[PDB]
C-alpha cells in the first residue's frame, strides 16, 4: 500500500547523457547509437538570441567546433545536422549502452519521468505531467537544457521531452525529440508566457480511486450523476471535460473498487463545491491531477 | 526554479538488484561484489513465521537451496551466513557493475531514495523520509521485500534501508544493510504497530526557505521569536524540538534569503496558529516536512 509520485528507474537514460560544448555555451545531449541529440541553441551566442537564423549559424560551424564528452571520454563529431529545434551531432562512437528506444510525442494530461542533468552528469529524477497548456511544472536550473523526459515499457525507453527553457511563471517548456515544441513557444528571447491552465479531470478521478484502494473513503457518497451534469460543474471550477473514453479508461479502477465512475464523479462534484472540510486524501489537502489512470494501476495493488 | 520531491538517479542501484528464491518464497536481493544481501525471512516457510529460530532454519539449509538470478543469468551460491535480519549469500560471480558504496544508518528526519523492485526487476524510484517513529511512508506491494533505499554523493552509493514489511496503518518498516531494524519492529508476525509520530520541524523550515527562493512570500512577517518560545509552540502542535544545530544548518538558506531562522520561526508559528487561510506553498496546502535543508540547497538555485 501507499501512494507516491514514482518515477521510472533512470539507469537506461543515465548511460545516454553526455555534455555538449560549442564555444562558451555548455549543455546536455542525449547519445543514442552514433547520434547526440541536443538543443540547437547550443550553437548560439548571447547576441544571436533575439532573432537568430539557425540555418545560417549552422552553416558557419564545423565539426571541430563541437565538444562532446561522455564522462571523461571525448567523442569526435563527424557530422552535424538540424531537425526543428534539435541539433543532431553524428559521432565516431556508437553508444554501447544505447537502450531499446522510441521517440514519442505525449498528450497533455500524460505523465513522464524527468532526469535532471547538468554538464552531462545526471542530478536527480522526478515525475511530471504535461499540463493542458503544454508547460511542465518541473525543477530545473541554469544548465539543465538538454535534460530529457521519458517513459519505460518492457525495457523500451520512449523519450518524449527535451528541456529548453523556463517561462516567467517558473514553469518549463521544451520539445519532443524531433525538436517540435510542446505549446506555442520558441527557442529565442521574447515575452512568451504560459497560457491559462486547467485541471486534468480524469487524473483527479484516478487519484480518488487510488485513495479508495488505500482506504480513504470519507469523500464518498451515495449519489450518482450524469456525464453531462458533471461536465457542467467541471466548467465552473476550470476542470477539463470528461469523455466517454475517460470513463472507459477508469473502468479497471471502478471494477476493483466497485465504485462506478459516475458515482465517483458525484464525489468530485461535492469536493469541488464543499471543499475538503479539513480532511486530507493520500496525504494531500488539494485535489491531485498529476497521476494518470495508468500510473494508479501500476502502483496500486489489484486487491481492494 | 521549481521544487519537486526529487530522487537520486537509480542506475548504480539497478545494476545491483537480483532475484533470490528459496523454496516457494521469492524476493529481491542486493548484489555487491560477490555477496547478495537479502531479507533473512526468504528462508522461512509460512508456518515458521510465528516465532522462527532463524539460526536453526539456516543450519538446515544448503547452498543449492538458494536460487539467485541476475536478470537471466544464474548465480551459484557458494556460501551463506546471516547478519542480524539480513542473509548474506556469497556467489561465484562478483558483480561487474558494483558501484563505490557504503552501508550507513540514517537518522529520523533524513531522506533517501527508494528503488521499488519486484522479482529482482526495478519498478520505480521515489523519495522518502525516515519518520520520527522509524517508519517510512513508502509505496510497496507484495514482493517488494529486499528493495533498498540509498543516497548518492560523488558517485558513492550510501545504502541505508532494505525493505521488510508493511505495518497495519500502511506505513513501512525495514532494516539498515547490517540487518538492524529501524524502530521497535521484528521480522515475524505480531500485532506490532507504528508508535505516535511527530512533524520534522527543521525540514518544514527548510521547505519554507525553498518557497521564499521560489517566490512564495505571503506567509512572511516582521516578527522574530526566541528559540525557547518557538519550541514551546512546537510542543502544542506535535512538532519536533528545534536545536541550535538545526539553526546552524539552516544558516546557508537564511543567508541566501536574508530571513533569519528565528524570523522564519515566527512565520511557522503563525502558520500553525492561523492555518494557511486558503493559500498554498510550493503547490501544497499542507506544511511539508520531507525535505531536509540539504535537499533544498541541492535543488534550489544559489540566487534569490
Ligand atoms: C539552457 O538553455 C538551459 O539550461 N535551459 C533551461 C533552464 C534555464 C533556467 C532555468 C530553468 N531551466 C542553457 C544553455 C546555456 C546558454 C548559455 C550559456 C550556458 C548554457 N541556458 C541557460 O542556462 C539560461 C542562462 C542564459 F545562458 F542566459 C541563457 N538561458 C536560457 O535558458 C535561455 C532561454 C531562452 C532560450 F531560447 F531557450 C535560450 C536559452
Ligand atoms: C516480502 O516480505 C515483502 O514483500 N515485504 C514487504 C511488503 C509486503 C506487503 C506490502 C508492502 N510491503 C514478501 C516475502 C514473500 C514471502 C512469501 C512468499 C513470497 C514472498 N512478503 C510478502 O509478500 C507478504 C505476503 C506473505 F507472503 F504472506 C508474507 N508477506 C509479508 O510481508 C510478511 C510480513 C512479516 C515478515 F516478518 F516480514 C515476513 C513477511
Ligand atoms: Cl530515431
Ligand atoms: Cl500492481
Ligand atoms: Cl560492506
Ligand atoms: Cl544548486
Amino acid at each position: 500500500s501507499g501512494f507516491r509520485k514514482m518515477a521510472f528507474p533512470s539507469g537506461k537514460v543515465e548511460g545516454c547523457m553526455v555534455q555538449v560544448t560549442c564555444g562558451t555555451t555548455t549543455l546536455n545531449g542525449l547519445w543514442l547509437d552514433d547520434v547526440v541529440y541536443c538543443p540547437r541553441h547550443v550553437i548560439c551566442t548571447s547576441e544571436d538570441m533575439l532573432n537568430p537564423n539557425y540555418e545560417d549559424l549552422l552553416i558557419r560551424k564545423s565539426n571541430h567546433n563541437f565538444l562532446v564528452q561522455a564522462g571523461n571520454v571525448q567523442l569526435r563529431v563527424i557530422g552535424h545536422s538540424m531537425q526543428n529545434c534539435v541539433l543532431k551531432l553524428k559521432v565516431d562512437t556508437a553508444n554501447p549502452k544505447t537502450p531499446k528506444y522510441k521517440f514519442v510525442r505525449i498528450q497533455p494530461g500524460q505523465t513522464f519521468s524527468v532526469l535532471a542533468c547538468y554538464n552531462g552528469s545526471p542530478s536527480g529524477v522526478y515525475q511530471c505531467a504535461m499540463r493542458p497548456n503544454f508547460t511542465i511544472k518541473g525543477s530545473f536550473l541554469n544548465g539543465s537544457c538538454g535534460s530529457v523526459g521519458f517513459n519505460i515499457d518492457y525495457d523500451c525507453v520512449s523519450f518524449c521531452y527535451m528541456h529548453h527553457m523556463e517561462l516567467p511563471t517558473g514553469v518549463h517548456a521544451g520539445t519532443d525529440l524531433e525538436g517540435n515544441f510542446y505549446g506555442p513557444f520558441v527557442d529565442r528571447q521574447t515575452a512568451q508566457a504560459a497560457g491559462t491552465d486547467t485541471t486534468i479531470t480524469v487524473n483527479v478521478l484516478a487519484w480518488l480511486y487510488a485513495a479508495v484502494i488505500n482506504g480513504d473513503r470519507w469523500f464518498l457518497n451515495r449519489f450518482t450523476t450524469t456525464l453531462n451534469d458533471f461536465n457542467l460543474v467541471a466548467m465552473k471550477y476550470n476542470y477539463e471535460p470528461l469523455t466517454q473514453d475517460h470513463v472507459d479508461i477508469l473502468g479497471p479502477l471502478s471494477a476493483q473498487t466497485g465504485i462506478a465512475v459516475l458515482d465517483m464523479c458525484a464525489s468530485l462534484k461535492e469536493l469541488l463545491q464543499n471543499g475538503m472540510n479539513g480532511r486530507t486524501i493520500l496525504g494531500s489537502a488539494l485535489l491531485e491531477d498529476e497521476f494518470t489512470p495508468f500510473d494508479v494501476v501500476r502502483q496500486c495493488s489489484g486487491v481492494t
